């Protein structure tokens, strides 16, 4: 018996030539978001239509595969609908899509005010058909997160940052996120006003997945992953103001090994003022202080740090985070 | 301030209020007002300006402008600027831009022609990377 397929997709392009008074008609079917070609006759060039999704049947016979019958299913939607795995096919076409991923952990960024940072493990399938998991990035505000988190209550801030280290580490479905690509063609996720964030609760079905998302590159960043540290030993801050930048060195311990650091200092749209240098020295001021907390155990300090992998040198400071004893978060 | 035992010592102080740099053309920025995320309004040279591809609404402008590292040396960099079709219409004072075709007339007729520019952004972000962006009033 002739063997046969059966494959579901949009129709792209309808293509025809002739080559020796043989005609030839071939169709670019999008299945499963891949452009694949099936051959037809001059019956199912006229019968198709491009942009619509057709149920399909293939043949092989003589050494082709023939598109042996049609019908037709009517634009399947396919949000709400998780996905194991995006495609980089997707993030060009800055596809809104509902698909899982790891959550890591989550940061208030330096210097702002309302701009918060989450980091995510997704699963990206690229164009030779191999899936790897990789680090993504996602930035949205207080308000947006305050009612992104389905089944959650957040009125503020010390909520929010509550809701992320009780989910940490845990798995989320991201129903309805913008898989964003720039003109800096680093690829991000991006909260859509109506998306929801929904913990899946472990539930033994992790196990399958966590050796599935190894994030070994940030694809948020060029050659550079973010790490996640806690800060256990002495804690030293200095302002060092060079020629090229503000900055402040930062040495911390953990259980692990010292880290030499930098962050570098800017402040959001203080206006019309001198509330920059006065809030900077402010700061400085929070942080020499931190050593003294840390030992007494007042407050734990978070440190995220954007990192090479390569060359652990390359070490700059996105957020620090500061956990108390009395459940209040004080980022930077 | 007078020069007095080996020091600078104030001999009078005078109150001023709220002296004023918005609408006010500098030659130069420092890098600080770039961190303090400040408005102000500098003089540039506005060098070439398109469409990102893979945009719809949104172009860039490029400029040189002028930083003062703390050295106390002036150089001459390249700044970008963002902004969508609609900020950029009303941006550019004493011209009328009324569909995209005349933005892209007036940028090449704007090339390598000095501007003023007017209550612009000096931004700075995580991934530090200082660039220029339009107000809703520039």
């Amino acid at each position: 018996k002739l063997r046969t397929l059966n494959v579901k997709g949009q129709l792209l392009t309808k293509t025809t030539m002739s080559i020796n008074n043989e005609d030839y008609y071939l169709f670019k079917f999008l299945v499963n978001n891949k452009s694949i070609d099936y051959y037809g006759t001059q019956t199912q060039f006229f019968s198709l239509i491009n942009n619509k999704t057709y149920e399909l049947v293939l043949q092989y016979s003589r050494k082709k595969l023939l598109i042996k019958s049609y019908e037709q299913c009517e634009d399947e939607d396919l949000l709400m609908t998780v996905c194991k795995s995006v495609t980089f096919q997707e993030f060009c076409a800055n596809e809104i899509k509902s698909l899982l991923a790891k959550f890591l952990y989550g940061f208030k960024i330096y210097g702002s005010s309302n701009v918060y940072k989450l980091v995510f493990v997704i699963l990206l399938e690229d164009n030779n058909g191999t899936i790897n998991g990789v680090q993504v990035e996602m930035m949205s505000d207080f308000k947006r997160l305050s009612g992104a988190f389905k089944n959650h209550v957040i009125e503020n801030e010390n909520d929010l940052f509550d809701c992320m280290y009780k989910s940490e580490e845990k798995y989320f479905n991201l129903y309805r996120i913008k898989c964003n690509h720039n003109a800096n063609n680093y690829k991000s996720l991006s909260l859509s006003s109506n998306s929801q964030l929904e913990r899946l609760e472990t539930d033994d079905s992790m196990f399958e997945y966590e050796f599935q998302y190894d994030y070994t590159v940030n694809i948020s960043r060029s050659n550079k992953i973010i790490q996640k540290h806690r800060v256990t030993g002495n804690f030293t801050s200095e302002r060092n103001i060079y020629q090229n930048s503000d900055r402040f060195v930062i040495s911390y311990d953990t259980a692990n090994e010292k880290i030499k650091t930098s962050i570098y200092n800017r402040m959001e749209n203080a206006e019309s003022k001198t509330d920059y240098d006065t809030s900077i020295t402010l700061k400085d001021v929070t942080l020499s202080q931190l050593n003294s907390l840390i030992e007494s155990n007042l407050v734990q300090v978070d440190v995220y740090l954007v990192t090479d992998p390569n060359n652990v040198k390359n070490n700059v400071i996105a957020g620090i985070t500061k956990i108390e004893i009395d459940g209040t978060y004080e980022p930077l």
